[PDB]
């Protein structure tokens, strides 16, 4: 019974390590994406909250009745 499939990786499918490309660990859905793939940076990763683009859209209302 499929409720939530546990596939979590950055949408480019290259790496996930701040050595090469900075990465945000989207706490809201345990999704490991890149900062420079979600329009974010590692400098404020130290400070501010960080998510994958789908969680932004999901917090926003959907066009339906
Ligand atoms: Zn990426
Ligand atoms: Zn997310």
């Amino acid at each position: 019974f499929n409720t939530s499939d546990y596939r979590f990786e950055c949408i480019c499918g290259e790496l996930d390590q701040i050595d090469r490309k900075p990465r945000v660990q989207c706490l809201k859905c345990h999704l490991w994406q890149h900062a420079k793939c979600v329009n974010y940076d590692e400098k404020n990763l130290k400070i501010k909250p960080f998510y994958c683009p789908h969680c932004l859209v999901a917090m926003e209302p959907v066009s339906t009745r």
